[PDB]
């Protein structure tokens, strides 16, 4: 079973924050800026990114995945460009996970034209846990998440042969 | 400790987390803590992860 769910409704769970300045040209659409359509890169709204508290409580009745980010600037103009804090901090909490993450503020090899970094990070949460999200910056929340359960187990083909 | 027996010690710590600076000043007066547990073979250093977890 497995159906995609807006775990926090972009018209109303960040008020506070801007959930519009979030593309680049690593991720085009039709030419234009995008991003993902699963996450929201939030920025400030204007010199100011107050601190960021969430929750979601797994009202499902099965698994929940959930999927968020954490960008690493190159610079430290561009931390302050983005989330106007030098020294920012996400922390992701369930019951039985928790990690705080600190931005590594670098300049990288170019790669797809960026020189910052964003890390992928996934979790699943059981029914009738929650999940809390902390942020000062740098922090790419979710925007839908996944009800899923889970069979024996199968595998992953790569192959070109045709699907009938 | 400096193993006087004749055998492996096996050694079991921890390391807490409070959930807010306050617990943290109530508890070790310590704003900015820090641990570090080293042997011959193993080293590492913790730092207190200070968030109120679910």
């Amino acid at each position: 079973s497995f159906e995609r769910f807006e775990i926090f409704p972009k018209t109303s769970s960040w008020p506070n924050h801007d959930s519009d300045k979030g593309v680049t040209a690593a991720c085009p659409h039709a030419g234009a800026k995008s991003f993902y359509k699963n996450l929201i890169w939030l920025v400030k709204k204007g010199n100011s990114y107050p601190k960021l508290n969430q929750t979601y409580i797994n009202d499902k009745g099965k698994e929940v995945l959930v999927l968020w980010g954490i960008h690493h600037p190159p610079t430290i103009a561009a931390q302050e460009s983005l989330y106007q804090n030098a020294d920012a901090y996400v922390f992701v909490g369930t019951s039985r996970y928790s990690k705080k993450f600190k931005p590594e503020i670098a300049t990288r090899p170019k790669v797809r034209d960026q020189e910052g970094r964003m890390n992928y990070y996934w979790t699943l949460v059981e029914p009738g846990d929650k999940i809390t999200f902390e942020a000062t910056g740098n922090l790419v929340v979710p925007r839908y998440a996944f009800t899923m359960e889970r069979d024996a187990g199968s595998g992953i083909i790569i192959s070109d042969t045709p699907v009938h």
